């Protein structure tokens, strides 16, 4: 067994609370991972691009969230 994922840590957090904007996103990234903002941000494009979450402009920010049908 083996994945294609960076960590749980941001897919745990925005699922629960609806949409998540990117300073929203970063927010709930405490100092025991050691990570920065511009680790998130690249992140989220994986995310994005693996058919995991979408994201849209709103806010003058990004919204970062889950899509359904």
């Amino acid at each position: 067994f083996n994945v294609s994922n960076a960590e749980l840590i941001v897919m745990r957090v925005i699922w629960s609370l609806g949409e998540a904007r990117v300073d929203e996103i970063y927010a709930q990234i405490p100092q025991e991972l050691e990570w920065s903002l511009a680790t998130v941000k690249t992140l989220l494009g994986r995310l994005v691009k693996k058919e995991m979450l979408s994201t849209e402009k709103e806010g003058r920010k990004f919204v970062y969230r889950p899509l359904m049908e």
